[PDB]
């Protein structure tokens, strides 16, 4: 039922994040929205709400890392299913470590 398909990693200059999931990325000198995959819960699972009870973890810390680090690559499909050119799925992370997993490993500090 599920295909598996080959994900590449390709290197991207995340710009600004947006909602959380939904941000600009410098693809190959072409920007790219993309709207992320892991979906989680605050104090929950992993269910409706990838944008946890943090504060700037998403449009504050999301481009931040990416401005501190000089490596940006997002663990993104070659073959994703995107309405323009904006939700494209990835993991945006910066220095080998993803904005998500700043500070969402401990309880994100607020």
């Amino acid at each position: 039922a599920t295909s598996t398909k080959k994900l590449h990693k390709e290197p991207a200059t995340l710009i600004k994040a947006i909602d959380g999931d939904t941000v600009k990325l410098m693809y190959k000198g072409q920007p790219m929205t993309f709207r992320l995959l892991l979906v989680d819960t605050p104090e929950t699972k992993h269910p409706k709400k990838g944008v946890e009870k943090y504060g700037p973890e998403a449009s504050a810390f999301t481009k931040k890392m990416v401005e501190n680090a000089k490596k940006i690559e997002v663990e993104f499909d070659k073959g994703q299913r995107t309405d323009k050119y904006g939700r494209w799925l990835a993991y945006i992370y910066a220095d080998g470590k993803m904005v998500n997993e700043a500070l969402v490993r401990q309880g994100l500090a607020k």
